């Protein structure tokens, strides 16, 4: 089924996450952290108070697909044991330090040609495929995004709700 999913997406916050490469979303998939720019780092936390949930929607580069998206359980925090990231261009270690731990909802794919008919009232209307890494995607797309991820019966959200 899919209530608890909806009632996780209920009133959440939805962030889309642009990696530049596979190797880091496969190790937040098994690690359960993400890290992002300082910018995106400060939106993040501040969102992370204001709302029952933060999901963020991975999408690799020139993947054309989603990877998946999870939920926030902590604000950033720096300085633990450092995540191996494969470092892109121009961005350093120091730069993605701050460490978000996050639960996976759903880690399947989706095809970007699966979302066409999804725009992003703030990415002035754009297909919601398109967008710099942290763009906030509004309630209603980020909500109907989510939902047409296939179902990932590997996960539990009766922890997940837990948390909110
Ligand atoms: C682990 N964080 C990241 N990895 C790869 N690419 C990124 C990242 N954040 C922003 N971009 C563009």
């Amino acid at each position: 089924g899919t209530s608890k999913l909806k009632y996780v997406l209920q009133d959440a916050r939805f962030f889309l996450i642009k990696s530049n490469n596979h190797e880091n979303v496969s190790l937040a998939k098994a690690k359960g952290v993400w890290s992002t720019l300082p910018v995106n780092e400060k939106k993040l936390n501040l969102a992370f108070r204001s709302a029952r949930s933060v999901i963020l929607i991975f999408s690799v580069r020139e993947s054309g697909k989603f990877q998946g998206f999870a939920r926030l359980s902590s604000e950033s925090h720096h300085g633990g044991s450092p995540i191996h990231w494969v470092l892109p261009a121009g961005m350093s270690a120091k730069m993605l330090g701050g460490v978000f731990k996050i639960d996976w909802i759903c880690r399947r794919e989706l095809p970007f040609t699966k979302s066409a008919h999804l725009t992003n009232p703030w990415n002035e209307h754009k297909p919601v495929k398109i967008g710099r890494d942290g763009q906030e995607i509004e309630l209603e797309c980020g909500t109907q995004l989510c939902l047409l991820f296939p179902p990932d019966e590997s996960i539990d959200l009766y922890q997940v709700i837990h948390k909110m």
